[PDB]
């Protein structure tokens, strides 16, 4: 399709994923934006992917879509099947990826607020537990902090699946070629240039300094196999979070933990949710 | 057309032409390149646009295509008609703008060597006078120096039409909006994203330090009208070259000197050529 995808393919071929993500971030400043949560063009209505049991007061799980330009509403499909008959699971879209092409958020807080309003409509009064994978894990925690402080609705918990926060990103930078190759392997259609610009823009959002820590307890779910090669002498390659409530290790790598081994992730989540309520 | 064009249009509207030319330069690093003049994909066969009188040892004019993404083989068409029955006029393409998409040069010297070899073939035994406008004027001079220094064959002269070399570009920045608007106004079809990356790549080449100075005599041709508003207390808005052999002023501004007033440009060239030989 478009030139950004062709350039990005070349960048991954030449092992320069990070350099090209910076180009996408810079280019993204020239796309139409939205600066107030109200100015948002898309409907961020969460999609119900699994139903809980017929009852009460139980937490609903909200999946926070990650930044992958090849992603979208299919991200949590495999995982959600293990929640059927256990928990409601809602998937909330990320602003800037839809349709027409969606406006990009002016800053992260503008996108988080538009998500927070959509989640509060769909969840009604049930307690909310957020879940995210990789960059979606970072976004789930930033959203949890936004719901606390700007919307007076603190979530009951956060599930961070393989997060690599600023200061602990080194292994995911070393494996950046595998991230890029996984984006192309995961194409169900050619990544549009609009979505690659969204991906670059959110990546830069989530690299910045964001000191707030949510008060909600954190479940840290970690892959057990490394995504690529790794020298023992470089230390621990694993995902990381500061002071998690619970830590769970599941089979698979950064990618296959949410595919072939998604049931192991679901079981860690379900046990944790029962414990904390 | 493509996303780069739409981004560029937005950048011009927001008075950010220069910042977006930098995004194009950075992005252009991920296009396939050629590193040897042999490895150049397209053939740089110079096109004969006007023929001189049939007789000897008269110089032929070589038009050095400029950097504008909206340019190409039409650039010298109205200028060349005034050379018919006076001087051979050849237009040499600029590598990376053609065709399958054209390979970009690894550095400016690589592209200049490719042009140098096509020109030496096409000109045969005739002395050569190089001519260029705006960014093409900077390229004409760099080509003149390459021919003298690396190929041992200095041209008989250089015609620089409205050059703004590094160190003398304050008007080019003050008028950046008008330059961007003149690019879109000059479109005969939509600027392709490949040509926009070519333009950004050559613009960065021409911003870098290039110390070599040609020993060929220079005709400096300047526009007489300012392209935009300019407080004369700043200094001179006009085009500049150090130690020109001759200076000629022609009607029109930076753009209209070459369309509406090309005959005035041609007449200054033809009179200068007779003088130096």
């Amino acid at each position: 399709a478009g030139m950004f995808r062709a350039l990005f393919r070349q960048a991954v071929e030449d092992d320069r994923y990070g350099e090209f993500l910076d180009v996408l971030a810079e280019a993204s400043a020239f796309r139409p934006q939205f600066a107030s949560p109200e100015a948002c063009s898309e409907r961020l209505d969460p999609v119900l992917l699994a139903g809980g049991p017929t009852d009460e007061g139980r937490a609903v799980l909200v999946g926070c879509t990650g930044t992958a330009a090849n992603g979208g509403p299919h991200e949590f499909l495999r995982l959600s099947t293990s929640f059927q008959e256990e928990r409601d699971f809602l998937a909330v879209p990320l602003p800037g990826y839809g349709t027409g092409t969606a406006l990009l958020p002016a800053d992260l807080d503008t996108a988080l607020d538009a998500q927070a309003r959509a989640i509060l409509r769909a969840a009604g009064d049930a307690p909310v537990v957020l879940l995210g994978h990789s960059g979606g894990a970072l976004l789930a925690h930033e959203l949890a902090f936004r719901l606390e402080r700007a919307h007076g609705a603190p979530p009951a918990g956060i599930v961070l699946v393989d997060p690599y926060p600023p200061g602990h990103q080194e292994p995911i930078e070393v494996w950046s070629r595998q991230l890029g190759e996984g984006l192309f392997a995961g194409e169900l259609e050619p990544m549009s240039d609009a979505r690659l610009l969204a991906m670059g823009r959110y990546a830069r959002f989530l690299a910045g300094p964001r000191p707030g820590r949510s008060s909600a307890p954190v479940l840290l779910v970690r892959a057990s196999e490394p995504l690529g090669d790794w020298q023992e002498e470089r230390g621990d390659w694993r995902a990381h979070w500061d002071l998690p409530h619970t830590v769970a290790d599941v089979p698979g790598d950064h990618f296959t933990m949410m595919r072939d081994h998604a049931p192991a992730v679901a079981e860690a989540v379900l046990s944790w949710l029962d414990a904390i309520e």
